[PDB]
């Protein structure tokens, strides 16, 4: 125990010794706080550093995640006083500085924990890496965005969480036998939508050193969310009487419970946010003033043209099916929405400048594209699943990936594609989507990353524990050497995205093993920049 007490900058914080499912020993510390928390006035308010401690705080269990409703357990859970972070490795007493490796989750931007049922640290840990998981507020406890500059409610509340846990990792992590100028950021969708927002904005500006993006980006349009009024609408519906008046709907919302604003803060879209593909009206959104830290200041789409982030290497990917995640969403609606004569003009996204016509003539290439010899039905669902794929996700990958090969000139892009399909451990596609569904969905790759409630030791000789080394080995490769290019690609040339890049290699990563391939969706995303003709794809 005394051992496994680490004196910081703020005061000792005491870890736990733990065991790994496969019998690896390491070491813990869980809930260090890296803010002052945001309750009471501080409600809603951007972070600020939290009062240090003399007393050895104990960080030897699992901390309380942020406010949000838990599909898991299928009950609000959380606390407000949970802007806290964690920290895993083999020893904190390195021989040499470790890299590190910094984790942001998804979730939408409303919901998502830190905790190690869904993010263990088992499988990485194996490496020679420290791992930091970090909670930040979700829903519209982490992104109300209110107008009046005297308000202080500037917005992106959660991505300044972020921000403040790099920052305290930064200057902390060499406590605990990490490298400070060897951080690597990685996270996946809402969470690969926030890494980008760190390579784009001033405000994270060199707190870490190169970064993976999965299955996210700054690029889809669900990344960012216009303000009509939400304070007031949230207010409204909780139970609030006045109107009219945003400041007086802030302070009605700082007197409500957090379970009543968890409770309503999905309930407030009308039929133009319904078409729009809005996923939340608590998301990051551009500020309306500059704060003293103005984590959007404009336009992402024009952040990341002159991104500081231009200049650190990128790893970045996704799945073979990403759309899978959209069934479970439209199952009731799916027989008439499959038979909708708009199905194919309606993906064709709403903002581009291009008229009725223009968009009908896109739909019908949509159509050749994903059902070229067959029509879509209930039974026949693998075009609809790839343009889903390809409208949520990798049309917006693929944005990012061409935005680097003209942008970054020096540092390095590599693209990978993640298809392994197991009939057990692909636990997202089993417990969210469908029982029976084959593919690799959205956040299937994420068992392959971390051991989870619903993960056992697999017996060495699977596919699956071989998927696990590879995965691995990509990532922790990649925060070691820059470069993730391993072992496990030995006998490949994995190589970084080219100047030409419109065409561009990823390493694939397959039930069988690991190649180099043209990017599969090459031909597809050759139509979705088609509809760019009239605006600026990157």
């Amino acid at each position: 125990n005394s051992e496994l007490i680490v004196s910081t900058g703020y005061g000792p914080v005491q870890g736990t010794a733990r065991t790994s499912l496969y019998g690896t020993g390491y070491v813990s510390f869980q809930g260090i706080p890296y803010a002052k928390p945001p309750v009471g006035e501080l409600r809603f308010k951007d972070p600020t550093p939290p009062e240090n401690w003399t007393q050895v705080l104990d960080c030897t269990e699992q901390c309380d995640p942020c406010f949000h409703f838990d599909r898991r357990v299928n009950k609000i859970v959380g606390s407000e006083d949970s802007l806290r972070l964690n920290i895993f490795s083999k020893t904190i007493k390195p021989t040499k500085p470790l890299p590190v490796m910094v984790y942001i989750y998804g979730g939408g931007f409303v919901e998502g924990t830190s905790g190690t049922e869904l993010y263990g640290p088992d499988y990485l840990i194996e490496k020679d890496i420290v791992l930091v998981t970090l909670n930040y507020r979700v829903g519209a406890l982490g992104f109300l965005c209110c107008q009046s500059p005297t308000a202080g409610v500037p917005g992106n509340a959660g991505l300044k969480d972020q921000r403040l846990a790099l920052r305290w990792v930064r200057d902390n992590i060499a406590s605990f036998g990490g490298d400070p100028s060897a951080i690597t950021l990685f996270g996946h969708s809402a969470g690969g939508a926030s890494v980008q927002y760190h390579t784009i904005a001033d405000a994270s500006k060199n707190l870490f050193q190169r970064a993976i993006i999965m299955s996210g980006s700054t690029m889809c349009s669900w990344a960012l969310t216009p303000q009509r009024n939400w304070p007031e609408k949230l207010a409204k519906a909780i139970g609030w009487q006045g109107e009219g008046d945003e400041e007086a709907a802030l302070q009605y919302l700082r007197q409500a419970s957090p379970e009543s604003i968890v409770d309503h803060q999905e309930k407030l879209f009308g039929p133009q946010e319904i078409q729009e593909g809005l996923l939340s009206p608590f998301a990051p959104t551009i500020e309306p003033y500059e704060s003293e830290v103005c984590f959007i200041p404009r336009s992402p789409f024009e952040m990341s043209r002159t991104a500081w982030g231009n200049s650190i290497d990128i790893m970045i990917g996704g799945t073979s099916e990403e759309g899978l995640i959209l069934l479970p969403k439209v199952k009731p609606q799916l027989p008439s929405m499959l038979q909708d004569p708009r199905l194919f003009v309606g993906n064709v996204p709403f903002h581009l400048k291009l008229s009725l016509e223009q968009r009908m003539a896109f739909g019908e290439q949509l159509k050749q594209l994903y059902y070229p010899d067959s029509n879509p039905s209930i039974d026949n669902l693998d075009g609809f699943v790839n343009m889903a794929s390809d409208r949520i996700f990798w049309h917006d990958l693929h944005r990012t990936i061409l935005a680097r090969a003209n942008y970054a000139c020096t540092a390095k892009t590599f693209v990978y594609r993640f298809c392994v399909d197991s009939p057990f451990f692909n636990h997202y596609r089993i417990h969210m989507v469908d029982p029976n569904a084959r593919g690799t969905s959205h956040a299937d790759e994420i068992s392959y990353l971390f051991s989870n409630i619903f993960a056992k030791p697999l017996d060495k000789s699977t596919l699956e524990y071989r998927a696990i080394q590879h995965l691995v080995d990509i990532f922790t490769s990649f925060a070691t050497n820059s470069d993730p290019n391993c072992d496990s690609t030995a006998s490949l040339s994995w190589t970084a995205v080219p100047k030409t890049a419109p065409p561009y290699n990823c390493l694939n990563i397959s039930n069988d093993g690991v190649e180099v391939v043209e990017l599969p969706e090459s031909r597809r995303l050759q139509l979705w920049d088609s509809f760019y003709v009239n605006d600026a794809l990157f």
